[PDB]
């Protein structure tokens, strides 16, 4: 039985996923949406059988949870975060390109339209048609946000499960663009840059850890919200993503608090590219479904297996804002703010992220900044 608990999970699958993206990517910044990946390799799990279904369900954290379930809550979810607030800018497209030849199940395909959004082609790989194919699907699904997923396709290629995720909000408090001033920003190589800092004094979320300060920054209609983490001095972005599993996500969610913070943030943009197959998926557990052993009976009678799962997001951070923050009475009196002095959150350092929907606590995207780029 499929309950509350997918959160937990799909939320144990985020952190799990973050941790090892980290452990195999270079890059200063880190932006995934580990439950689209999650929704993404459902689609293929479908046609899965056996230990190849096994390694999948054990990987997502979806074992004991029926196929029926799994469709039923990835549909209903999937469709209420794309609806659920109109202010926002989010989608999540997925596909299946296959081997043009041995034709995909009906049952395959309808399932992944129905519960997915999602479309399931044959392509000819070898087709100089193919990769401006694929790129033109992405531009017209994320409406031109992302528009190029692929560089290259082998022609021995068998079957690409692509996800392209966008987010995009505005805050339920505006930054002024007045206060924008320009100011410097800490770099992960060392280096210190000067970046577009935003500002503002209002009410925000806000708890501590023993290595961090966090920030929630809701967007919109109060469906979604940021939580940015930011390091103690002395502590590193690697030393939050380590650290985090429900129970130490818990303990944050449970401490945040109505707080009067003077806040700093970098206009920011990221757009980050992943082939999971590679090293991150086979680390948390499917080897086998990347494997020409890999048994997909309901995708094909040939034989088929994922050669590449590719992940792509992007995400931008501005001043927009739904409406101005209101002029407070303790700004008006000319006498002290009382009880607490305005916290300090600056972010001039590198920091990590999460968009999670309030209602159901989700983690949608999470991710590193470790360069300002706009």
């Amino acid at each position: 039985p499929l309950g509350s608990e997918k959160i937990e999970k799909d939320n144990a699958f985020a952190f799990d996923l973050l941790q090892t993206t980290r452990k195999h990517v270079t890059e200063a910044n880190v932006f995934i949406s580990p439950l689209s990946v999650s929704m993404a390799l459902n689609m293929t799990l479908n046609g899965a059988a056996g230990v190849t279904a096994d390694e999948m369900k054990t990987a997502l954290r979806e074992t004991g949870y029926t196929m029926e379930d799994i469709n039923e809550y990835s549909h209903s979810l999937r469709e209420a975060l794309l609806k659920v607030d109109p202010s926002t800018t989010i989608g999540m497209a997925n596909s299946i390109w296959y081997k043009q030849g041995e034709l995909v199940k009906e049952p395959f395909i309808l399932a992944n339209r129905t519960h997915y959004d999602a479309e399931v082609k044959a392509v000819d790989f070898s087709s100089p048609a193919t990769l401006p194919a694929i790129n033109g699907w992405c531009a017209q699904k994320t409406n031109d946000k992302i528009t190029k997923i692929l560089d290259y396709i082998p022609g021995n290629a068998f079957m690409y499960l692509i996800n392209a995720v966008y987010f995009k909000g505005i805050w339920v408090t505006q930054f002024k663009k007045s206060d924008t001033k320009r100011a410097p920003f800490r770099k992960a190589d060392g280096t210190t840059q000067e970046v577009n800092m935003m500002a503002q004094k209002s009410t925000f979320g806000y708890t501590t850890d023993e290595c961090c300060q966090y920030l929630e920054m809701d967007y919109g209609n109060k469906a979604f919200s940021m939580i940015v983490m930011l390091p103690n001095e002395g502590q590193t972005t690697r030393d939050v993503i380590e650290q985090l599993d429900n129970k130490h996500w818990s303990m944050i969610i449970k401490g945040i608090r109505p707080t009067q913070v003077s806040l700093r943030m970098p206009r920011f943009k990221t757009e980050c590219k992943y082939g999971l197959e590679k090293k991150i998926l086979p680390e948390m557990g499917m080897n086998v479904p990347f494997t020409e052993t890999a048994d997909f009976p309901g995708i094909t009678d040939a034989a088929i297996f994922i050669s590449r799962v590719i992940h792509k997001t992007f995400v931008q951070v501005d001043e927009e804002g739904t409406e101005a923050a209101a002029v407070t009475a303790v700004e008006m009196v000319k006498t002290s703010s009382p009880s607490t002095t305005p916290i300090n959150f600056h972010i001039n350092k590198p920091f990590v992220f999460a968009i999670r929907e309030k209602s159901t606590g989700v983690i949608l995207f999470i991710g590193e900044i470790g360069e300002v780029k706009e």
